[PDB]
């Protein structure tokens, strides 16, 4: 599924200010990880793969068969992040965001949402 900004935020209100990330930065990492859409995957130099709406990655988050090394930490199969259900893709990014690095663990995240005025992002949206 390929979200709209609003609906997204409104998807994503179990995040807000989880762990002290505003909304806007949540729905501003989805935008450049995934351009707001569940079915979006990336293979990595690595051998490793992103994802869904917030492009997590099979090497220490969920096991898709074909990550020599993986460790699966979400305990799920990467399939379930591209569902146009949400919710496993929500409970996962708060294991990540509460190892130790933050919301730096996407790189989209650091290099186009960190310091920027992410309210514009919630803007106009009925929560």
């Amino acid at each position: 599924k390929v979200f709209g900004r609003c609906e997204l935020a409104a998807a994503m209100k179990g995040l807000d200010n989880y762990r002290g990330y505003s909304l806007g930065n949540w729905v501003c990492a989805a935008k450049f990880e995934s351009n707001f859409n569940t079915q979006a995957t990336n293979r990595n130099t690595d051998g490793s793969t992103d994802y869904g709406i917030l492009q997590i990655n099979s090497r220490w988050w969920c096991n898709d068969g074909r990550t020599p090394g993986s460790r699966n930490l979400c305990n799920i199969p990467c399939s379930a992040l591209l569902s146009s259900d949400i919710t496993a893709s929500v409970n996962c990014a708060k294991k990540i965001v509460s190892d130790g690095n933050g919301m730096n663990a996407w790189v989209a995240w650091r290099n186009r949402c960190k310091g920027t005025d992410v309210q514009a992002w919630i803007r106009g949206c009925r929560l």
